């Protein structure tokens, strides 16, 4: 059945649908847009549930009223919802329309303790997220950063119990860093970074610094300090001592740091997902995390941009599969991006390989037997962009006798706007939805498109770090079609 080949499509809602003052501003306007998506056959929508909005009044003071109205509207429109536990800052750059900083009460704590933020070598503080360093430090009026995330998700599960029960919420994406992604804020625009800069390591806050010192000490190397030759945000790998050919990154010291640096993220995600599984135990939703798509420099041995972001990915070390294996014990989805990108669309000076990146990540996920979903990295309304997504949605195309050989769990389109609803753009979008649906009409029952909706089971047994890292063993990605068999056009 073409239904077994049907891949659900979701649309991210406009930023600030619920404003900084925790008010659901334009219900009438959103409902209008939502009715069109519904009519177009869209399966559901995705929304950021801003920590900076919900717990703004004070520690553990949660106001869910406005979001409940949002979810109520979405439900009445007949759409499902992917809720992001957004424990990070929205906006923050000049020009950004919607700015939603993390809770002011958390920031006030930062004023007297700057080390709660990711810090670069020069000492600049990034206030969009709390460093992994304080994940387990009870410095937030008694709670650790994780307890904060945990109480938040438990409160959400309690206050949205009706929505979770009626099946309105299909999955919970857990924010794990800047832009809600499991990574370090290595390429901040606010600090001058510009594509395709290699970015900078963000492990200099005192907690991570002490962490590293204790780690190198165990290794019997007290003389090892955090990287001091990685250069700056906009450098190219070869202009730095750490990332250049035969640079520090290949030395025993370099490899030790990178492993330590990347491991922090794996445990960061593993520990926080432990709370999500506990918080959403029994709910008929799936958990998920967002992995950033660092495609620039993917084509050179140093994978500089990837290393500074926290993904220790090399030509011979799979830096993503360990994340997929980590997600497997939580029965979580690995939500990726760059599904719409083609290598030929990036400047050569960036050694960009989004296509290859997507293939590695998706293949790794499927290799770990986990669900893999994804998003388009940049705004696109053209058929070329949609065909690339559809290609990635079913790398080996439709299967005439059974579910597709390979298939993404779902695709979340960025982003719902007036531009998207314009006649011509929307016309193409609708074809994109039809193709994602394998030429089939919107299907309400997930059972028909091989999506088993069941109660979330507790986390599987802990997987030791060495077992997670065993997934770094290089493996050829699955073969991809050159062009999809379901183009929006012919």
């Amino acid at each position: 059945n073409m239904l077994l080949n049907y891949v659900p499509v979701y649309v991210m809602l406009p930023l600030g649908v619920v404003n900084v003052d925790n008010v659901f501003e334009d219900p009438d306007g959103l409902k209008e847009q939502l009715l069109q998506l519904r009519a177009a056959g869209v399966d559901g929508v995705m929304v950021d549930v801003w920590w900076g909005i919900i717990e703004l009044k004070g520690p553990k003071q949660y106001d869910w009223r406005a979001y409940r109205s949002l979810l109520q509207l979405v439900q009445e429109c007949g759409l499902t919802l992917q809720a992001i536990m957004s424990f990070h800052q929205c906006g923050g750059n000049v020009g950004d329309i919607v700015n939603i900083p993390i809770p002011q009460w958390v920031l006030d704590i930062g004023e007297s303790n700057h080390d709660i933020f990711y810090t670069n070598r020069s000492g600049t503080r990034n206030k969009e997220y709390l460093t992994v360093g304080v994940d387990n430090e009870p410095i937030f009026h008694g709670r650790t950063a994780i307890e904060i995330y945990s109480d938040y998700m438990k409160s959400f599960r309690e206050n949205m119990s009706d929505f979770l029960e009626s099946g309105l919420i299909i999955d919970i994406e857990v924010g794990l860093g800047p832009a809600g992604e499991l990574r370090y804020p290595s390429y901040p625009q606010s600090q001058g970074w510009e594509f395709p800069g290699i970015g900078e390591f963000q492990c200099y806050d005192k907690y991570l610094k002490a962490d590293f010192k204790a780690a190198v000490a165990r290794a019997g190397h007290p003389e090892w300090e955090l990287p001091d030759d990685a250069g700056k945000y906009n450098d190219v790998p070869e202009s730095t001592g750490f990332f250049k050919s035969n640079g520090t990154y290949v030395t025993e010291k370099g490899k030790f740091f990178l492993t330590w640096y990347s491991n922090k993220l794996l445990n960061h995600g593993d520990q926080i997902l432990d709370e999500a599984n506990k918080a959403f135990l029994g709910c008929k939703v799936k958990l998920a995390i967002k992995v950033s798509g660092i495609h620039w420099w993917y084509k050179v041995e140093n994978h500089a941009a990837e290393l500074t972001a926290g993904y220790y990915n090399l030509n011979d070390r799979d830096g993503y599969r360990p994340i997929a294996r980590m997600l497997s014990r939580h029965h979580a989805i690995l939500n990726f991006t760059c599904l719409e990108m083609r290598d030929s669309e990036q400047p050569s000076d960036a050694k960009s390989g989004p296509q290859e990146l997507v293939q590695q990540v998706l293949s790794g996920g499927w290799r770990e037997y986990i669900r893999v979903a994804g998003e388009n990295a940049l705004p696109r309304y053209d058929a070329t962009a949609y065909n690339q997504i559809i290609l990635n949605a079913r790398p080996q195309g439709v299967n005439n006798n059974g579910p597709p050989k390979l298939s993404m769990f779902g695709v979340t389109y960025l982003r719902l706007s007036d531009d998207l609803l314009q006649k011509s753009n929307f016309n193409i979008f609708k074809k994109f939805v039809l193709k994602m649906h394998a030429d089939q009409d919107y299907c309400a029952n997930p059972q028909k498109y091989n999506h088993a909706i069941t109660p979330l089971k507790p986390s599987a047994p802990k997987i030791p770090i060495e077992v997670l890292l065993e997934a770094t063993k290089p493996t050829r990605p699955f073969p991809w079609l050159d062009e999809t068999d379901m183009k929006v056009d012919g």
